């Protein structure tokens, strides 16, 4: 067992092993930058807030640990280390998670810099590459947005912060369940649009405003799509908005690479069934400079059967603890 030391950082206490030095708060659970003495690399240590505060907190703690132990991909946050100061399950109430330090997110980029086309290519390519992997594990991210996309100085990108309204699929704003993975493709279209234009695609004030703005661009849904909305009040709202012409993305995005525009048109489609998939989008001509079908890996199958259970705080806590103890660091 490592030697642990104690420290106070922004009123929040930290008890970490000696290998981690120079702890510096970055955000607020709460995250610190630190120096990993073993590897000589800078890392992010995340202290979970109140991991076993409730059944919802305890299940969420287990969910995030399980998820992160499985994610092994260049464009997805992965676990370098996980630890607790606790000796025995009896003491267990703190979980620390460790990953490679990243430095900025995509919102710090927007922002800030004006992005040329090759940069938008590389960035969106990396999102879709991580997204292909995530989706291949039967995981929907659900919360893809600039602040959930960590980027270093090399413009290397990793997806984190697994599930604003600005990036949210319209079917999410409408409730609906049986979301497909392409809710994430919608968010990618919004992110891509913003990187191209320097402007939020759909900066809605509320869920209702968000829908109007979406409809202004992509047009009223056709009859085939309207028939699928059971909700009479959603149907009434939609059909009241006189009738939106589908704008020409070509005009809306004038100045952009026409291949960027074509891909966007395939991402920002109302019908979730008719949205391009992550794997399809990677073979789009827009990414010709980057696409290598032998270097776009898929994930081992991922067991989220636990999502079905209603367990006691103590049960979730014991399962989480088992995952801490069985952790095996990467090469
Ligand atoms: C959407 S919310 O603003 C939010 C944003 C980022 C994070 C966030 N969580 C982490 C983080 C750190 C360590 C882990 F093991 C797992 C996640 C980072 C991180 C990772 C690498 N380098 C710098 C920071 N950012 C949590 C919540
Ligand atoms: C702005 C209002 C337009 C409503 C968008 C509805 C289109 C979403 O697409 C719908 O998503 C569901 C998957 O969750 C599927 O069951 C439907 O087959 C699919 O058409």
């Amino acid at each position: 067992r490592p030697t642990f030391y104690r420290q106070e950082l922004n009123k929040t206490i930290w008890e970490v092993p000696e290998r981690y030095q120079n702890l510096s708060p970055v955000g607020s659970g709460s995250v610190c930058a630190a120096f990993d003495t073993k590897t000589g690399l800078r890392v992010a240590v995340k202290k979970l807030s109140r991991p076993f505060q409730s059944i919802i907190h305890a299940k969420r703690t287990y969910r995030e640990l399980r998820l992160l132990k499985h994610m092994k991909h260049e464009n997805v946050i992965g676990l370098l280390d996980v630890f607790t100061p606790a000796r025995s399950l009896e003491e267990f109430n703190d979980v620390y998670l460790v990953t490679h330090l990243m430095g900025a997110d995509l919102n710090n980029i927007v922002k800030c810099q004006k992005l040329t086309d090759d940069h938008v290519q590389f960035l969106i390519y990396q999102i879709l590459r991580g997204l292909k992997y995530i989706h291949s594990a039967d995981i929907i991210h659900r919360d893809l947005k600039p602040s959930n996309l960590a980027v270093n100085e090399d413009c290397e990108l990793k997806i984190l912060g697994f599930g604003t309204r600005w990036y949210r699929a319209p079917e999410i704003m409408l409730n609906w369940m049986h979301y497909n993975q392409t809710v994430d493709i919608w968010s990618v279209g919004c992110i891509m649009a913003e990187l191209l234009t320097g402007r939020t695609l759909f900066p809605g004030t509320d869920h209702i405003d968000q829908l109007k703005l979406i409809l202004r661009l992509v047009g009223t849904p056709g009859a085939e799509l309207l028939k699928k909305i059971s909700s009479e009040s959603a149907r009434n709202y939609i059909q009241s908005l006189t009738q939106m012409p589908k704008m020409n993305f070509a005009n809306v995005f004038i100045g952009a690479n026409p291949l960027a525009v074509d891909l966007l048109e395939k991402m920002l489609v109302l019908d979730s069934d008719k949205r391009i998939t992550a794997a399809q989008a990677l073979a789009h001509a827009y990414f010709a400079q980057y696409h290598d079908p032998d270097d776009e890996p898929v994930a081992d199958p991922y067991d989220q059967s636990f999502e079905s259970r209603d367990l006691l705080i103590d049960e979730w806590k014991s399962l989480t603890y088992d995952e801490v103890i069985s952790f095996v660091p990467p090469p």
